[PDB]
Order: structure tokens, then sequence, then C-alpha cells
């Protein structure tokens, strides 16, 4: 195989996160997305439907159910977990493909797993909902710590002076509930218009307003129907643009190292001297391919596994998929099933392995070799902008990194003998792990972000920044 060609023939993707409070419509309005991009059957929507009888009358429609696909989920009313769904077809750009992920915006969830959305999937696109219907909009919006403000506190302040620019689309949801009151609709633009410049400092060409109905499927793309007032255009028709401009983008894939984030982890049972590991993989950069040597460094410190990728497989998705044909190589930024074999050294009853979410996987460095650090004591990089109260020395936060957030310790603010982190700063400081053998996963490359946030132990937003390697 060339494989510097199969790089070639790798269509270049666009990944869409979905953000917002609870009952936003953000299940509902990407299940309805995916309904017009005919991404699911008359006969797979029924047979959904056939289902959904247990719900007549009932909150719940048709769209949701579609992400909202775990039992729990279907119980409870609402998400739990963040769904990924990796979608080609004849209705985007050729050689392209559209990736959109769902969030929990229920707080128990959202600080489990939204945050680290974020940094996980290092996205090219956000996508802020918001219920637009009377009271709700009012309601949430209590204080300067309000979940909407909290997700801007990250989004807002990600990869500051980078090169590649932001882009934020925020969809004014629900707008059958208010008949499109245009005077309504004007003044929450123009409320959260004045916050994005003056608080939060996006620019007007990165981001824009367009109002819709996921539910009746208004305004998503080509009683329904969008008033003549309405000028601006469609969401699919701006996610199209997106994604034909992000095709004028630079590949360095041959050049970068390959490093893989495990998504889920799986022994094969039951265990033996050799054993089989399934993984779900995120690829963060560089290509993997069968057959190659690898390390699989656990949370844990120390504690790493050296093994072989047996095969690799498409990862299960929402949307029919094939996951029963094997792939040769696995690219940036794709999701694969991973499946490893791992000889034990010693007694495999003993030893067993620790391999959990977050943990990371690289290509084998077995004796230009990438650099990978494990570390207790964390230097960053970080820049402050609003905040109500100085964080002091000896404070306990929590340090979100890739897929992780532990918490820790502030012991250093370096370059000044300050007791406190106050507003509008840029600091370097250091942070120390809480949890006993426990490290977080470093790599010191170009091609890594490692950008992370720090919150307090309440989930508040209190900074952003960036592993200091150096
Ligand atoms: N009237 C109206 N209701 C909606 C719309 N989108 C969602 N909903 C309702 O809002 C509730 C929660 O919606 P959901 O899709 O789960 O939003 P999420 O909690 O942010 O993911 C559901 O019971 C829906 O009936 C919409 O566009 N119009
Ligand atoms: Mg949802």
């Amino acid at each position: 195989i060339d494989i510097h060609s199969f790089i070639a023939t790798h269509p270049l993707n666009l990944t869409c996160l979905f953000l917002g409070d609870t009952n936003a419509g953000k299940s509902t309005l990407l299940g309805h997305l995916l309904y017009d991009l005919n991404e699911i059957s008359m006969s797979s929507m029924r047979e959904l439907q056939k289902k959904s009888s247990n719900l007549d009358p009932s909150s719940s429609n048709s769209f949701k159910v579609i992400l909202d696909n775990t039992k729990t989920e279907r119980e409870n009313g609402f998400s739990m977990f963040k769904k990924v769904i990796q979608v080609e077809n004849d209705l985007l750009p050729p050689s392209s493909t559209l990736t959109l992920i769902d969030t929990p915006g229920s707080i128990k969830y959202f600080n489990k797993e939204t945050l680290n959305s974020i940094l996980t999937f290092d996205p090219e696109v956000y996508v802020l909902v918001i219920d637009c219907n009377y009271d709700s909009w009012e309601k949430s919006l209590d204080g300067p710590n309000n979940q909407i403000y909290e997700i801007l506190k990250v989004i807002s302040y990600l990869n500051k002076n980078s090169a590649c620019k932001k882009h934020l689309i925020i969809l004014l949801n629900k707008a059958d509930l208010i008949s499109w009151d245009k005077h309504r609709l004007e003044m929450i633009q123009s409320e959260l218009n004045y916050v994005l410049k003056e608080n939060f400092q996006w620019t007007d060409a990165e981001f824009q307003f367009i109002p819709c109905s996921g539910l009746l499927g208004s305004n998503l793309n080509k009683i329904n129907y969008v008033p003549e007032w309405y000028e601006g255009p469609t969401f699919f028709s701006q996610l199209y643009l997106l994604v034909e401009h992000n095709m004028n983008k630079i590949e360095t894939t041959l050049e970068e190292p390959f490093v893989g984030t495990i998504l889920q982890s799986s022994v094969l049972q039951p265990i033996a001297e050799i054993n089989y590991v399934s993984l779900k993989v995120l690829i963060n950069s560089g290509y993997i391919q069968s057959g190659q040597t690898i390390e699989i460094h656990t949370q844990y410190e120390d504690f790493h596994y050296y093994g072989i990728v047996s095969r690799m497989k498409n990862s299960k998705q929402i949307l029919e998929t094939n996951t029963k044909n094997n792939i040769s190589v696995g690219l940036n930024p794709d999701i694969l099933e991973v499946l490893v074999k791992i000889h034990n050294t010693e007694d495999f009853t003993k030893k067993q392995f620790h391999i959990r979410k977050g943990d990371i996987i690289i290509h084998s460095r077995k004796t230009n070799t990438l650099k990978l650090l494990a570390l207790r004591l964390i230097k960053l990089s970080i820049q402050t902008h609003a905040l109500s109260d100085p964080v002091d020395l000896g404070s306990e936060l929590l340090l979100y990194h890739n897929l992780t957030h532990n918490a820790v310790k502030l012991v250093k603010i370096l370059g000044t003998n300050d007791i406190s982190i106050n507003p509008n700063q840029s600091l370097i400081v250091e942070v120390e792990i809480i949890e006993p053998d426990f490290a977080l996963n470093v790599i010191d490359s170009k091609y890594i972000t490692n950008n992370i946030v720090l919150t307090s132990i309440d989930h508040k937003v209190i900074a952003v920044g960036r592993i200091a390697c150096q």
C-alpha cells in the first residue's frame, strides 16, 4: 500500500460541537437535521416511531429519540452522554465529512462530559443553542456565572493568537413558541451580541445568529414558516460554507506523530497469557495502520503497555454504518475500534490492565522520538478575565485537560510574589495533583495543543491556558 496516497483520498473533516442549557432543543434540532440530510430512512424512523407509541401524548418527539438512544436517557427525558455523528453524503461538498456532536446541558452531566468534549475534539465550529421562549431566556441569565456564560468563558478564550480563526453559530431556537416575535428575537440577539463583543472579545466575522425551530425544521435548510422580514441564511447553508472553506486547509498529517485518545476500553475475557483489548480511539494526530506496535499509557503513574494493532474497524455510530469491514489506515480525526494484542510478562492473573477513559495511545518508541511527560506538578500558562473573587494560593481547583478532569492544588504563582490570581492577568502558575498515584499524560509537540481549563470545585470557570512543557 502507498500509505501516502491513502492520506490523499481521505476526505477533509469539519467538526461542529453543539452546546447549550438543558431544554435548549439541541437533541431535537440535531436529529431533525439528520432527517433533512436523508441520514434516516423512513423505515428507520417508523421503527423508532413504533417504539415511540409509548409517548402518545407526551413531551418528547420523534427527532430527539434518535440521539437520546440509551434506555436511561429515554426514561429520564434528556441527554446524559455526548453523541458523535460523522456524516458523508451527496448533500455536502465533495471529498468532505461533517462531524456533528451533541452534548448534555443537564449540569451534572455538562460538568462530566461537555467541558472535556471541547478540549478533546477541538471543533472548528461551536453551535450555541438557546431557547428563546418567553421567560426561559430571562431565567437562563442569572448573574455572571450562568451556564451559558460558563460555556462562553471557555470557547471565547481557547487558542487566542491562533492562526485559524474562531467560528460560532448562535441558534435562536424554538422561534415558533414566540411566533417569531421580531422585537423579541432582535432583543435577544442585541443582548448576546454586546456580551460577545464587550466581555468575550468576539469579532463580527467570528460569529452569527440564526433564528430557527429544530422541531418544525424552520430555517434549518432550503406552521412552518420563515417571516418575510428575515433576510439571513439557513443553518445548513452556513454549515455548508464552513465545510467548503475548511477544504483550503494545510495537511501536515505526514509530519504529525501518531497520538490517540482512548474513549472506551474493554479487555476480552477470559484473560490469558496473551490478552486482547478493544479500544475506542480518537486519533488526535498522525496516522495508525494495522500491524504497528504501540504504547498505551495509563492515568496511573507509569504503567505503560506495549502491544500490536491486530485489527481496526469503524466505530459503532448512531447512524447506520459498516462495523464489519476492516480498515487499513486510521487518520486524524476519525474514531476507530482498535483491537490491541498484549503479551503479559509474568503471571497474568495477579497483574491486570487498568486502562480507562482519557488514557492515550502512541506509536512504539521501543529501542526524533516522541516526547511524553507524566506530570504531578504541572506548570500552566493561563490567562484570566472577569473574576468574582481572586484565587488565593493553596486553593483546590479542577484541572480539565483533554478528556480528564482532576482536582489540583494551586501551589505557586510564578513571575510574581503575589498570593492570589486576579482578573485580567496573563500568569504562569504551578498546580499539583491531589489524587494519589495519578499522573497527567502530556505530549510535548508542536502538533498537540494541550489546552486546559481551570475551574473551582463548583465547576465555575476561572481561567483558560496551556500546559507549559518548556
Ligand atoms: N416548540 C418547540 N419545542 C421544542 C423544540 N425543540 C425542542 N423542543 C422541546 O424541548 C424539549 C427538550 O428538547 P431536547 O431536544 O431534548 O433539547 P435538549 O435538552 O437541549 O437536548 C422536548 O420535549 C421538545 O418537545 C422546538 O423547536 N420547538
Ligand atoms: Mg440533549
